[PDB]
């Protein structure tokens, strides 16, 4: 009875065979594969999204000393239509699944890990955390390639593809590429269609092409990674707007008016018809309660609650989906900037 001491028994969590779920989660990474790298995630029907994001982040699979983990989100996308749904951090796998794989079977979907909720500082704080910085740079870079790079002036794409070459080949000698040898290699081994758009190669005497790359490089030849990336961001902020997102939506009031909504870290703001000067509509500090209602022509209403406002603010959106994505982004920034636990959304 003075033997050692026996601790209290602990019933070890074990899990139902059919509550197991295995998700395929794609991320960006310095493969010659952008959105074709992925990691299976093992879990339960009742693990919350956070959990998944953290389990990926900690895997160290995407890079090292990570700080702004709250910035990441998880995004489900239907492959044919481009329905996309942002899975809010605290809803469970199970909910997701009977919410939407309801809609098309597993293989027509994809989840991507994605920077979604930008820091209040945006550039200022990204710099503090390399890994993320890069990830977000990759994410954007991907977009650029997929969406913009064919649409922008040739001379411009040339700039950004070199920007990447220097960026991508840290550790390569400042003047490698001039050697026709190493060049031929680049296609054979990696292909330039990763850095420059198709049409480019297919539009230009290839001798010519080479020329403009060999020489455009030397312009960037001397720059570190952080520098490349920063430059690229700056450049892209040119046309694309890249810390905010934009929603065309009516908005319900005395007289109802259709408007373009900008949302990002600086709050939720009216993008007046086109202008540099968007002036502010609602402050995250000020929000109190987000909410979604569906309406009988497939549309729906996001509606915030604003303390200091007597009336609420009721935005009419083109889909229930759109309403909830906006909802997520808002509760996101709220989550990030507010000192308080849990979301602000509601479902009576």
């Amino acid at each position: 009875e003075l033997g050692p001491a026996e601790p209290m028994v602990v019933v070890p969590v074990d899990v139902e065979k059919e509550d197991v779920r295995i998700l395929k989660v794609c991320f960006y990474s310095n493969s010659f594969n952008p959105g074709k790298n992925f990691k299976l995630v093992k879990c339960t029907v009742q693990t919350e999204i956070r959990e998944i994001i953290t389990s990926i982040l900690l895997s160290g699979r995407i890079g090292p000393n990570i700080r702004l983990a709250e910035c990441y989100g998880l995004r489900l996308k239907h492959m044919k239509s481009d329905e996309i749904h942002w899975l809010h951090p605290q809803m469970t796998v199970g909910e997701v699944q009977d919410k939407y794989e309801c809609l098309h079977v597993e293989a027509e979907w994809r989840y991507d890990l994605q920077i979604r909720y930008l820091p209040e500082d945006f550039m200022e704080s990204l710099k503090e955390d390399r890994t993320t910085l890069l990830y977000f740079y990759q994410q954007l870079r991907n977009d650029y390639m997929q969406r913009y790079a064919s649409k922008v002036s040739e001379g411009m794409a040339l700039q950004l593809g070199c920007l990447e070459l220097r960026r991508f080949f840290k550790d390569m000698p400042h003047n490698a590429l001039d050697k026709k040898s190493n060049f031929e290699l680049l296609e054979k081994e990696v292909g330039l269609d990763l850095f420059f758009p198709k049409q480019m190669q297919e539009n230009l005497k290839p001798k010519q092409f080479r020329k403009m790359i060999q020489q455009t490089f030397q312009q960037y030849a001397s720059l570190r990674e952080e520098e490349c990336v920063m430059k690229f961001f700056n450049t892209l902020a040119g046309f694309a707007n890249i810390d905010q997102e934009t929603y065309r939506c009516e908005l319900i009031q005395g007289w109802n008016i259709t408007v373009d909504l900008v949302i990002g870290p600086k709050g939720i703001r009216q993008l007046t018809s086109q202008d540099a000067k968007p002036t502010c509509l609602a402050e995250f500090k000020q929000i109190r309660s987000i909410r979604c209602l569906p309406l009988e022509e497939g549309q729906a209403v996001l509606q915030l609650g604003i303390e200091g406002a007597p009336q609420a603010l009721s935005i009419k959106t083109s889909s229930l989906a759109e309403a909830e994505n906006m909802a997520d982004l808002i509760d996101g920034y709220c989550r990030l900037q507010g000192e308080h636990q849990g979301s602000l959304i509601i479902h009576p």
